[PDB]
């Protein structure tokens, strides 16, 4: 029993960082296979930071221009022998295959899904945490200088699934990167320009397996028989910086084992969002919409 | 920027990781060097797991009773060559010695320090997680059937400090473990029987660090010119269920950036206890105490 922020063990991923440097600029890179990935603005000198030009810096750079470090496990230098683009993203080729790749697939995230992040300084892994990608395509992680690069993935079976790069911090709290086909999510600019972000949403399905998760605690004191459809709901959400629900297989595997409606859920929100009344759920004071309904099922039972 | 509930990578440990078995019991332990710590009641029936008899159970116990398995990685089977009992753990000999022991201690752990929890299910490493020891001696953490044997430590340095071994569920979200020289944290039993856990307090320490952390994300609606000393404020404390505050150099060091005295906010904290007045801190209306003085300072710092 028991329902905490939890990350996937982060050792396969541990394993593929390494330090990417070019001029005085310096951040993380991701090694699998013959390939090292990071963001492109490593390639960015302080004084153009302002207005970068991105295809003629990448004119200007040579093989010579990259230095490759692996500084975990048994260190290396890694010889780069190769310099692509691919969006907001290098693709260093390297002269070593990394021995420890894992078996990966690279997957674009949806809004209100959760992934792991592995959080690296200089090359070397230093923190991970969880995160859900924001219905404004943003992700509230701790990331300080150097942070760039860091790597955000999910385990499917023995398959990492490589869905995010750190790329920036638009605000304070507030960070965007990049998918590993290189394009940025939310289509933020990789320069230091002014961007504004569209306004955050509470996640809805994430909301109500929370307030499951909760009921299966042996926290139910929300639960009422009054309930509200999933149309009224949704177009309550419209109005009230909510996304859209929709349902799923693992939602109503968490209705069948409490014996509680999604709807009843729907209007516990409603009410719930105008207050809390001092009361708390889960050691929590306001809605938590972190947890995906894969998340609960995961940590409440064997599903 | 931003406040998220961090781990340390789990690489290291998920290495260490096995599977113990004893008769019907399987559960977790932890390979070093020649030795296996696992849980003692491994090698206690369902039947007589409500009164144990654990010296009388080692006694019959022989080096085949144990069946050592590595999962992960390089899988191994691992001969078992001696069996001793250290208070509440086991401490298995086994034939080989662990290719990839990290340089560890074994360290107790005081109420209110965080440590990251690798969560294990026969054997294998399945997620990780922050916990704070509350000052009752308990963690709220997740685990469920099976999790006996995941570890809890802290890293200094290169230097792995393996602080808990996860034994038994006191109450819905409620754990409680051993450190590794076997001694269980709170004096509880390793058996199935009603146990009843001291009230926990706020750990006073780690209000004021994420207090700092609201001020230096600029929230610092509850800072007044009024002051409450460390011996006023530790008196009051003593009535009101919040721990003793003791002042360090990390608490220090957030003084001196924010330029908010430790005194101002152990004046906020007595008025905040009486509510929140109808505003919010870091998107709660009630106080924090899982974020420690070190984990703000890296986190918003980086020191």
């Amino acid at each position: 029993s028991g329902l905490v922020k939890m990350s996937h063990p982060s050792g396969d991923v541990e394993a593929c960082m390494v330090q990417v440097t070019c001029g005085s600029m310096t951040l993380n890179g991701l090694w699998l296979d013959n390939t090292v990935w990071c963001p492109r603005h490593v390639m960015c000198p302080a004084d153009q930071l302002s207005d970068p030009n991105y295809d003629a810096l990448l004119i200007s750079m040579t093989n010579h221009s990259f230095s490759v470090q692996k500084h975990i496990g048994a260190p290396a230098n890694l010889r780069v022998v190769g310099h692509a683009m691919q969006g907001t993203l290098l693709k260093l080729t390297v002269d070593v295959a990394n021995p420890s790749t894992p078996a990966y697939t690279f997957t674009t995230v949806k809004p209100g899904a959760a992934f792991s992040v592995l959080a690296c300084y200089n090359g070397r892994p230093t923190g991970t945490f969880t995160v859900v990608m924001r219905p404004n395509y943003t992700i509230k992680g701790s990331f300080l200088c150097g942070s760039c690069g860091s790597v955000g993935y999910t385990k499917e079976g023995s398959v990492i699934n490589f869905c995010y790069m750190h790329q920036m911090e638009l605000a304070n709290g507030t960070h965007t990167g990049s998918a590993f086909d290189g394009t940025m999510y939310g289509a933020f600019m990789d320069k230091q320009v002014h961007q504004v972000q569209l306004t955050d949403k509470y996640c809805s399905v994430n909301v109500v397996a929370w307030l499951y998760a909760a009921i299966l605690n042996g926290c139910a004191w929300f639960v009422k028989p009054n309930r509200t459809s999933v149309v009224s709901f949704n177009e309550w959400a419209l109005a009230n910086q909510f996304t859209e629900f929709v349902g799923t297989q693992s939602v109503d595997m968490l209705a069948v084992k409490t014996g509680v409606a999604i709807e009843q859920l729907l209007y516990a929100i409603q009410q719930l969002y105008t207050g809390f009344q001092g009361k708390q759920i889960l050691g929590s004071t306001m809605l938590e919409d972190e947890f995906t309904p894969e998340d609960v099922n995961m940590q409440i039972m064997g599903v």
